């Protein structure tokens, strides 16, 4: 079942085995991945989240983000820790009480602290539209058609070397699939369909590092959504997505009963399909039960490529037709070197007092922020460009910002930008060498916004600015509950910190 738009949410320490390999995790609601959340366009959601936490090898500390959200006025209930909040300690609850005007579509919610999300704390989170323009394109939309694709490592996340190459062990697919190594033929995911029946499939990437090549044997894919944003329709037989991205694809059951793989190849770890790894099954009702027997095709003849995707609104692309053709246009120097990476030659390193209560102190340029250096400042109502050029290593990074999606003006492997009728989306893979994917958004709504790559192993080696948009409208934008002004003292008395 799903749960929401108000629930409790219970964090804890459990065993489980999603490829057979027992290990200890952080769970949301004693699953994983954790249970849907879901409500309706424009709702009031409050997730009262119950930190039970007891094992401190995961961290007994957590905050959770809500990843696509915009936060209006409610910049306080993000969730990035030490951005928006300090962590909530064991045996304490938050309400996260928010609203989602103006969205519906497909996001996700995660631990925000450290490489926490990784131990498991990753969920989907569906916002449903009553009068969705894309309603007749399908049948069914419901929590059986959610596909979530993750990594999973028999390493705990806090013994993962900072700033290196970390490889997983395993794909789960719907929180099931086989190990990379010591292969052991554990139980597969299986996606059940009536023949004749369409179904909105919405594809999460729950990952906390490597990009997919998603395709099922024998079918093709109608994309209608991306990153919560409605699209054109887009048929194609492969989805390259990125760690944090989302789709919506009608699935037309239009195949002969039968049994068909599902596969989603890493871009790291295991490679192919020996033994069952990296797949699942979708089965037909009244097909025998079984593994498939289909074959992938040796190369794909339609692709997602990026810039194929356009807006089902008309949505346009804020600014003028030209680069740097914006209010603010900003160029980042995006590198690495030494197992730590850097946004215009300063490494994130999270500071002792959230950004969001260092402003409502009354902290009001850029540079009286901490961390220094990593504080950028936005203007209000006005147009944003950024350029994010490739080629520091760990590649291709997917960057994401919170508090707003933005339209993609050049994407990866295309020099050519696109001022007309890109696609909007909030992550966004930055490409490869020579490469200068470009965003560009419009400024109505204050307070700092998270920028960075969401491979979590390289936030957590630095690579992350602040946008700290309309500093001096923030406080009077997002008034504050006393239960998020009382999470800085509880952190810091139970963690001997002087704020
Ligand atoms: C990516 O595009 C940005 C503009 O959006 C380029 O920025 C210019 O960089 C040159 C120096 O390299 C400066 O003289 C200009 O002031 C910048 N802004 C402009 C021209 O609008 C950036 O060089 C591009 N990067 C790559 C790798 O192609
Ligand atoms: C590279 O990106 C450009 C810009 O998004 C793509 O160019 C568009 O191509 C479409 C489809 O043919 C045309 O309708 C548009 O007028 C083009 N826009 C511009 C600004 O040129 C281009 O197709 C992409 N290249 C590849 C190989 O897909
Ligand atoms: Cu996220
Ligand atoms: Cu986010
Ligand atoms: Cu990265
Ligand atoms: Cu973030
Ligand atoms: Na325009």
């Amino acid at each position: 079942a799903q749960i929401g738009p108000v629930t409790d949410l219970h964090i804890t320490n459990a065993n489980i085995s999603p490829d057979g390999f027992s290990r200890p995790a952080v769970l949301a609601g004693g699953t994983f991945p954790g249970p849907t959340i879901a409500g309706n366009t424009g709702d009031n959601f409050q997730i009262t989240v119950f930190n039970d936490l007891t094992d401190p090898s995961m961290l007994t500390d957590t905050s959770i983000h809500w990843h696509g959200l915009f936060q209006k006025g409610t910049n306080w209930a993000d969730g990035p820790a030490f951005v928006t909040q300090c962590p909530i300690i064991t045996g304490q609850s938050f309400d996260y009480n928010f609203n989602v005007p103006g969205q519906a579509g497909t996001f996700w919610y995660h631990s925000h602290l450290s490489t926490q999300y990784c131990d498991g704390l990753r969920g989907p989170f569906v916002v449903y539209d009553p009068n969705d323009p894309n309603a007749s394109l399908y049948d069914v939309d419901d929590d059986t058609t959610i596909i979530t694709l993750a990594d999973w490592y028999h390493t705990l996340a806090q013994q993962e070397p900072i700033g290196a190459a970390i490889t997983a062990d395993a794909t789960l697919i719907n929180g099931l699939g086989r190990s990379f190594t010591n292969t052991t033929a554990s139980p597969l995911s299986v996606i059940t369909v009536q023949s004749g029946k369409r179904y909105r499939m919405r594809l999460v990437s729950i990952s906390c590092d490597p990009n997919y090549l998603f395709s099922i044997d024998g079918h093709d894919m109608t994309i209608i959504e991306v990153d919560g944003v409605n699209s054109q329709q887009l048929t194609v037989d492969q989805i390259q997505i990125f760690a944090a991205q989302r789709y919506s694809f009608v699935l037309n059951a239009n195949q002969p009963v039968g049994n068909y793989w599902i596969r989603a190849q890493p871009n790291s770890g295991g490679q192919g399909f020996d033994g069952g790894i990296n797949s699942a099954i979708l089965r037909y009702e009244g097909a025998t039960v079984e593994d498939p027997t289909t074959t992938a095709p040796t190369t794909f003849s339609n692709p997602l490529v990026e810039t194929d995707l356009h807006p089902l609104a008309d949505l346009g692309v804020p600014g003028q037709p030209f680069r740097g053709g914006a209010d603010d246009p900003l160029v980042l120097n995006l590198a690495f070197a030494n197992g730590r990476f850097s946004i215009d030659g300063v490494s994130f390193v999270p500071p002792t007092v959230p950004v969001l209560l260092q402003i409502l102190s009354g902290a009001q340029n850029a540079q009286d922020l901490l961390p220094a250096g990593s504080v950028i400042s936005l203007p209000s109502n006005s147009v944003i460009e950024v350029a994010l050029p490739a080629g520091a290593a760990g590649g291709p990074h997917p960057f994401h910002l919170h508090g707003h999606n933005f339209a993609v003006v050049q994407s990866a492997n295309n020099a050519t930008p696109n001022y007309v009728n890109p696609i909007w989306r909030d992550t966004v893979s930055i490409g490869g060498t020579g490469d200068n994917v470009t965003i560009r958004f419009t400024t109505n709504n204050p307070g700092p916004w998270f920028l960075h790559c969401h491979i979590d192993w390289h936030l957590e080696a630095g690579f992350a600015i602040v946008f700290a948009e309309d500093i001096p409208d923030t406080a009077s934008a997002n008034p504050v509950p006393q239960a998020w002004s009382d999470l800085c003292p509880a952190y810091d008395q139970a963690h001997n910190i002087s704020t």
